[PDB]
């Protein structure tokens, strides 16, 4: 589904993403601030993209970072999916 | 293989979005190098990143650009369609 908590795992997910492109080990505290955007065409979804504002522990200090996770959504062939990329992983204040 | 003709429409595309956005009048040239990153999930094609490194002439001036145009493709359900949008066009100074 969309929200609940999902905007959850899905911010454990960018820090992660960026443990590996950028080789840290951040430890995810909480999200702060979230923004989601989705689209839909004729009621089926297609695409979602997250505007995450984060809180991670940069080795050791709680900091601010502004994440950017697109979704995209697999609908039925061949079966129901999601594909996560993060793009843009920027602290902030 | 990236194919040259397809990237250099790509970039033909990169130039018209930024003189749409800032009302400038670049003129394209050609493309010098261009990087291509793309996604396929479950048997189907997801994204595309694309890094060009582009020549323009600038009030008669060539100059080289960068940009990272974003193609991301719909497959079977509403038609098979590509949305590119431009993201980052900055010179290469």
């Amino acid at each position: 589904a969309s929200n609940s908590l999902e905007i959850e795992e899905l911010a454990r997910f960018a820090v992660d993403e960026h443990n590996k492109k950028e080789n840290a080990l951040l430890e995810f505290v909480r999200v702060v601030k979230a923004k989601e955007q989705a689209n839909l065409y004729l009621s089926t979804p297609i695409d979602t993209m997250y505007y995450l504002t984060l809180e991670a522990k940069d080795g050791g200090k709680k900091k601010l970072y502004e994440a950017k996770v697109w979704v995209k959504h697999i609908m039925y062939y061949p079966k129901t999916a999601n594909f996560k990329e993060l793009q843009e992983f920027k602290p902030v204040g």
